[PDB]
């Protein structure tokens, strides 16, 4: 259910593979930020989710460095995959920039991303 | 650097390998919550950090399933590594549990972990 | 334009008054969790927002104690009012529960609520 | 145990009164950011906490507008008060700044502040 191409509401594109070993691999292309072109992502997901019918927990990270640019920052998405005819991957994320210790207080942005097929 | 065995304020053990490609790989062992023994982890980090004094942005994910147990959940840690004198990794984290859609408002915990050696 | 009766995506009811000094006062009624009927809320908003299309920052707090129940918890919403046809209030919130110190790591839930009238 | 003067790790000064009804009122002075002098705060706390050694849930909001300047932004702190010889208020916070809708994705900073007497 997770393997595939996914899109968030910012227009970003999440390309991923969910391996049988609980691993997540692919690329992310931000529609915003100090970004351009695809960035490597990787993460993990629950390969044996609950019987009851709850979403499948997962999470992944992108460090915003690629051959084209480096924003000295990383985002992690934490959320759950939700099957349906309207499958969704519902996330909250944390984006931390490298800062001096003085500015550490403002190092991290927080947001929410909803991904659709 | 970032490669090594680290411990957070809770006494959790974070065993990690920072690859020249920007990969993070190791194991996480949780002192608390619905967990036992080590869990696979994967993440990303800025392989070419700023030099002026900024920390090195990083992130990683744990899906809380292994050979012994499954919490049907996953945490992502987002933070910056601060090295030199007493190296530190300062993070913020999101722990998302699979849930029913009606319980989704209460799927995600938020916190902060600080790690040293 | 903040003064009014708002509903979030969960169906909870936010009845607010934005005073001329920057105060938010009213009641919150949650459709979910360990709550029933109305709770006092209080908070602040930017009385002089910029005039560049930027939204209006605000925040409020509810302690989940009232004459019928006490969950021994508090939520705070931080966000901005967005004017227009579809006037909206977009927030992120933090729900802290009184825990012991050993359980504090899991004291705080995080989410995001969008309100309309 | 909450009424009085408290200090966070960043130097800021939180002067607060916890009223009998669960009211938090007072004033915040920030050592950091787009702030000068003191700002009004208001919030709520659990005035009937548990007796099982659990902490006391509370939160407050600051809108960063006062007589001297306006950052067009607001912070909410959500946390719990822990008394004893080593009394503290442990919080996590969300700082939302007014922004256009296109920049809403980067509107909110998240962090944590520990307050001491
Ligand atoms: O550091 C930067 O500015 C680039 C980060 C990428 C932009 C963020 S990550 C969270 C959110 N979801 C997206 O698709 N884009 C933004
Ligand atoms: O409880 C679960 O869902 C699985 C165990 C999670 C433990 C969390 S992850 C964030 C925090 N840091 C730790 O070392 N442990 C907790
Ligand atoms: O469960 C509790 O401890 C008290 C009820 C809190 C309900 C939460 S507050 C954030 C979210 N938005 C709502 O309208 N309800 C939930
Ligand atoms: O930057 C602004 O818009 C005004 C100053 C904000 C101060 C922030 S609120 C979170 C953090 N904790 C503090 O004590 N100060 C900063």
């Amino acid at each position: 259910g997770i393997t595939g191409t996914w899109y968030n509401q910012l227009g970003s594109t999440f390309i991923v593979t969910a391996g049988a070993d609980g691993a997540l691999t692919g690329t992310f292309e931000s529609a915003v930020g100090n970004a351009e072109s695809r960035y490597v992502l990787t993460g993990r997901y629950d390969s044996a989710p609950a019987t009851d019918g709850s979403g499948t927990a997962l999470g992944w990270t992108v460090a915003w460095k690629n051959n084209y640019r480096n924003a000295h920052s990383a985002t992690t998405w934490s959320g759950q995959y939700v099957g349906g005819a309207e499958a969704r991957i519902n996330t909250q994320w944390l984006l931390t920039s490298g800062t001096t210790e003085a500015n550490a207080w403002k190092s991290t942005l927080v947001g929410h991303d909803t991904f659709t097929k």
